[PDB]
C-alpha cells in the first residue's frame, strides 16, 4: 500500500494516476488537505502537520511507502515562512516519526534545488556541495533531507529523496513556486498574447517535464538498496534555460506572441539558485535517465496546452 | 537587558558573571529548566520549547538581547533524538520567532563543529563549506544557523553565530559530552586515577578553553552589524589535539597517570567531524583572538580541578 500526501498539487495529481497504473488503483491511497477529484482512486483528508492525522492512516490502510510530497514551495513560503515551517518541518518530522514507529518500509521525499544558496557553484553543481539556503523553504527542505538521512542512519528507515529541478507540466498548474513561468509562458504563447515574465531575462535555471520527474522518483523508490550510497539529496535535471531562450524557442513555434520582463520578489530568490545541476550520481546509483529533451517538452506543451485551451 | 537561556549548562555558567561584569548585574537575567548558583543575578525558570514562556519573559523584562544556550547536545541527542530535535529545533524557532515578534534587537547562538559530517574536509575547514551532519544534533544546529541567517535577511532581527569546538572548562562539571573527556581526564589526573578515555587515541578534534570561548561570543556580540558578512557559522577554535596527545602532555606534569581506551558510540560521533578549522572569517571581521594555548590550558585545569 502506498501513500501519497499533498497529493492534489502539481505533482501529485500526476504522480497518483502514475503510481495507480503501476501498481494497481487498489494499492494507491490519495491525501492532501485540498481534496480534489482522483478518478477512483481512494482520497482522505491529511494535513501533515498533524501526527496523529499521519498515524491513523497508516495504521489503517497499512501503509508500506509514502511518497511524501505535502509543502509549500519556495514563493509561496516566502509570504508566510511561518506556515512553511509548520507544513515543511514538522510535517515531515512527523511523517518520517510515524513512518519509524509503524512498519513503513520506504519514505520517498522530493528535494530541491532550493536547497542551494548564493555559495553554491552556479554549473554542474554535484549532489555533494555548499548548501545555505536564503528561503525558509530551502532551510525546510534541506533540514528534510537530513533528517531523512539521520533517519536511515539512526533508525534503519530507508528514506531515499532527489532534488527536482523547475518541473513543467500540462495536467496541473503550479502556483507556489518560482518555476512557474515556464508552464505561464505556453498558455500565453498558444492565445498570442503577451507574457509577463517575473525573471529576469537572463536567469538560468535547472528545468524538467513532469513525465521525466514521475519516472525519476518512481525509479528512486524502486532502486536496489545496494547501489544507493548518496541515498537523499540527488540532484537530477534535464535542461538549463533562461526565460529569454525559452521564449525564443516556442517563439519558432509560433511567431505573433510576446513577452516582457517586470521581475519580482521571486527573481531574487531565483539569483540565489544554481543554473545548472550534475546529476552523474544519481544515473550512475539507480539509472537516472531523461527522455525529454528541450525540444521535445516544448512541442508536447504546445500540442497539449492548445488542445487544453480549444486552440 | 540580555537574557540567556540555558544559563545552566557549562557555558551559561560562566557566561552570566562575564556578562554582569561587563555590562552591569541589573542588565542580565539568566534562565533554564534547572536552576543553579547564578551569584545574585536574577533567574527565571524557562521552558525554550514552550513558546508562550518566552513572549512572557521577553515582555516582562523588556528583553534586548539574547544569547540563546538552551539544548541537547550530540552525544545525548543520539541516546534521544526526539528530545534533542523538540528543545533544539523547536526551541530554537520559538526563540526566533518570539524574538522576531517582539523589540529583540540582538540574538547570539552557539553552534558548533556538530554541523560537519563526513564529507568535510578534515583540515583547516573554512565556514563555507560541506554541512551534511550525521547526528540529530549536528542537523538540529545546522537548521539554527540557517534559520538565522534567514531571520536576519528576512525580518533583519540581528541573529549571530559561530562554530564552537569542543569546550574546556573547570567551573561546571562534565556531563558526559562528546568532548567532555577533555575535562574529566584532568579530574582522573589530579587523582592519579587510571582514566577510561570513550574517544580513540587518535581522534582528533579542535578544542578551545572557556576563557577564550567566552572572549569570542562576546566580541561577536560586540561587532558591528555592518562589519559581519558571514554573520552565521563562524568557525573558531584555539586548538587541535587527541585523547593520547593530551594524555601525554598531561603526564609531563602528573607522570603517574594513565589512561586506557574503551571508545564507544561517542567515538563514531567524533569521527564524523573535522579535525581542525580554518578561523580566519572570524578574526577578520570581528577580531576574533585565542588567549590560552594549549599549555595554559592545561596548566591552568590541573590548578583549579587540584583546588576543586
Ligand atoms: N513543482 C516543482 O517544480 C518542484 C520542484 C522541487 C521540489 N518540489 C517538491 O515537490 C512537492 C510537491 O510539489 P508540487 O509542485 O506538487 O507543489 P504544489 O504547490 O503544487 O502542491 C502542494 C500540495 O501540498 C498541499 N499541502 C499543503 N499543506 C499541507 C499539509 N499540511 N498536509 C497535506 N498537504 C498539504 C497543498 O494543498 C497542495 O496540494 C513538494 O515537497 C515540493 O517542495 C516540487
Ligand atoms: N560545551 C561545548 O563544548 C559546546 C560546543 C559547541 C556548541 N555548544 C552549544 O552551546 C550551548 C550550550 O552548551 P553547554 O555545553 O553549556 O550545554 P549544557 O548541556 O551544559 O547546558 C545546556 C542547558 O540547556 C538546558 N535546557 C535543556 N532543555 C531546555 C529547555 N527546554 N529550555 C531551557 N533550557 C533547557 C539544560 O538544562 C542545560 O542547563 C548549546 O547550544 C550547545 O549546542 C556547546
Amino acid at each position: 500500500m502506498i501513500l501519497v500526501t499533498g497529493s492534489s498539487g502539481q505533482i501529485g495529481t500526476e504522480l497518483v494516476p502514475y503510481l495507480a497504473e503501476k501498481y494497481g488503483k487498489k494499492n494507491v491511497i490519495a491525501s492532501d488537505i485540498v481534496q480534489r477529484d482522483t478518478g477512483g482512486i481512494k482520497f482522505i483528508t491529511l494535513d501533515v502537520s498533524n501526527r496523529d492525522e499521519i498515524d491513523r492512516a497508516v495504521e489503517k490502510y497499512s501503509i508500506d511507502a509514502i511518497f511524501h510530497l505535502a509543502g509549500i514551495l519556495s514563493a509561496k513560503g516566502e509570504k508566510d515562512p511561518a506556515l512553511a515551517y509548520k507544513v515543511n518541518m514538522n510535517g515531515t518530522y512527523n511523517i518520517l516519526e510515524a513512518a519509524k514507529q509503524h512498519r513503513v518500509e520506504k519514505v520517498v521525499i522530493p528535494s530541491t534545488i532550493g536547497v542551494f544558496g548564493p555559495e553554491t557553484p552556479k554549473n554542474k553543481v554535484p549532489s555533494i556541495t555548499i548548501t545555505r539556503p536564503r528561503t525558509m523553504y530551502g532551510v525546510t527542505k534541506i533540514a528534510a533531507e537530513l533528517l531523512g538521512q539521520y533517519y536511515y542512519e539512526k533508525f534503519g528507515l530507508d528514506v531515499r529523496s532527489l532534488r527536482y529541478p523547475g518541473i513543467i507540466s500540462y495536467k496541473a498548474e503550479p502556483t507556489a513556486g518560482t518555476t512557474d513561468y515556464a508552464v505561464e509562458i505556453f498558455y500565453y504563447a498558444v492565445k498570442r498574447e503577451k507574457y509577463k515574465c517575473y525573471l529576469a531575462p537572463n536567469r538560468a535555471l535547472p528545468m524538467m517535464y513532469m513525465p521525466d520527474a514521475l519516472k525519476a522518483l518512481v525509479d528512486l523508490y524502486e532502486a536496489d538498496r545496494d547501489k544507493l550510497v548518496l541515498r537523499n539529496g540527488y540532484n537530477v535535471t534535464a535542461y538549463t534555460f533562461t526565460p529569454s531562450e525559452l521564449y525564443s524557442k516556442i517563439k519558432e513555434r509560433i511567431p505573433e506572441f510576446e513577452i516582457e520582463y517586470k521581475e519580482d520578489f521571486r527573481d531574487k530568490i531565483a539569483a540565489t539558485w544554481p543554473e545548472s545541476l550534475d546529476s552523474s550520481e544519481a544515473s550512475n546509483e539507480w539509472g537516472f535517465s531523461i527522455e525529454y529533451d528541450l525540444d521535445r517538452t516544448i512541442d508536447d506543451m504546445i500540442d497539449h496546452i492548445s488542445e487544453k485551451l480549444g486552440i
